[PDB]
């Protein structure tokens, strides 16, 4: 019954996407997805991960905290990459509160992100 | 549309009309002048940001609050407090450490009693 | 008043005079150009921010640090590190998640030695 | 109007105590007291701090987290001490979940704590 | 008094009578034998700890849960889940990292639907 | 199978063979006496726990580490440090707050050099 992120493998990148039921990511939603998300952070070096935020309209500290956990798992790979795409303008305003995303390249669409991460 | 500034119980109270449910860069610029003017009274300055009705904001609004707070914080006995912060707003404020030194109250009635001096 | 830039054990060390107990936007603006000028050394560039005596900073200092870090990280063999960061300042770095981006050491001698590995 | 911890100076130790209204320390109570608590962590080296938990019947992660913030502020003093006393049996069961209190000496009463910390 | 073990929808459900509002060392020893016996069924084992009515526990109970979980976790497709966890219990469980891999559900009805296989 | 104890640059280094990918209560019991025997060196005692290759541990390993730390910390000049700790394991240490008790380094060479300061 319980909704979850969807994890796809596209062009050597593990892509994390969100179903429509996850418009707003609070503490409850973050607990629901944490396990699938963190298990998707493994893979042969260099690991490349893209968080595709299309459809997501809100998040805050709980979700940023999860993303940081994912990033810490892959960040020691020399050519590892932890990227975002399709971030709504509001979610960008929330990201602007934190400084950590300065190390996560952000792209306007998945297609652009995938091409840049080849 | 602008914020509503009132003087209640020695406290300058900043409130938001319903139109400001979402506070993006545009809204922050609409209200910055009246907001910052409310930071300029007799010292020690006590300020209450009553966020009832406000459901979303980001860096723009936080930066305005911080700016107002830096005016008030000259005053050793000054207070810059928040009340009626919605759970969405809490989730955003938690992204930064800067707001921890602003006392939190559940409601305006509670804040004004707590802040009486 | 400005940052002190010294060269120790092949590391460019940035230190803060006593007057910078608090690094606010004002102080960050005073030191910005010397700081960024310090990021242009011979390769691989090793940089240590010795925060001894600094008791407060916030968002604008972090933004400056992130810039400098971005100039250094181009080096592959380069290191950008912090030491002697106060308990309050460590919290700021942890709450915004920027703490695990860079190595952080308790003391300068620990750092200078660690950074020779 | 708002209840707060009480901070006393006793025999060169900063003693933090709790009013009866704080039987149960959740997230809300921890926010109420954080500011007074953290401001009480300053003082000439060596700083000695005692958290007197008499009357407190419950706490969990939020309060332990605050205590850790206090402890980090004083822990670099070579003869610094961050101690607890008068911890109810239940609160000891909760402390047993965490490992950090293995570095905080615990004493059965304030009088005993103060004598040991001279 | 003992825990109540039932088999609902392929799931072994552990429930607590009202007398177990507080779970201290004594209570954990009262229930350990019936609890651990419920960890021994056909594989993959699915277990639900329905904590409705339970208001306080500490290390003793957490250690019992962990012990039961280590029996179940042999099973690659095994599940050890919690539901109806009170806010006091959440505050205690947050003190340790070990419980994060136990899924959480708000109610038993929700858990049993989620866990159906 | 047991821990490997080596002496490097005046530091007693504890390492784990490949088979200890997971340090549970069982593995913790196998290594406990060698580990504690390793804590009795010449003063000041410097000890490094090289956790390279360990992907999981929990409460009983932390308890062992805390014991060893308590034997070393008697030295005043002594150091007890960790390195090469996996991301999961760092979380365990942070959630129980034991991470800032000890220095933790990214690599062994970083640690051995840092610990000469
Ligand atoms: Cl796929
Ligand atoms: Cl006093």
């Amino acid at each position: 019954a319980m909704a979850d992120i969807r994890v796809t493998h596209e062009a050597q990148v593990t892509v994390i996407s969100f179903p429509a039921v996850f418009q707003r990511l609070r503490e409850t939603e973050v607990e629901q997805i944490a396990s699938t998300f963190l298990a998707a952070m493994q893979g042969a070096q260099p690991r490349k991960v893209l968080i595709d935020l299309e459809g997501v309209e809100f998040f805050g500290s709980s979700f940023i905290e999860l993303l940081v956990r994912g990033w810490k798992r892959i960040k020691e790979d020399q050519q590892g990459v932890f990227a975002l795409c399709s971030v709504s303008p509001y979610c960008v305003e929330v990201l602007q509160v934190t400084h950590i995303d300065e190390v996560w390249p952000r792209y306007s669409t998945k297609q652009e992100a995938l091409l840049a991460m080849a």
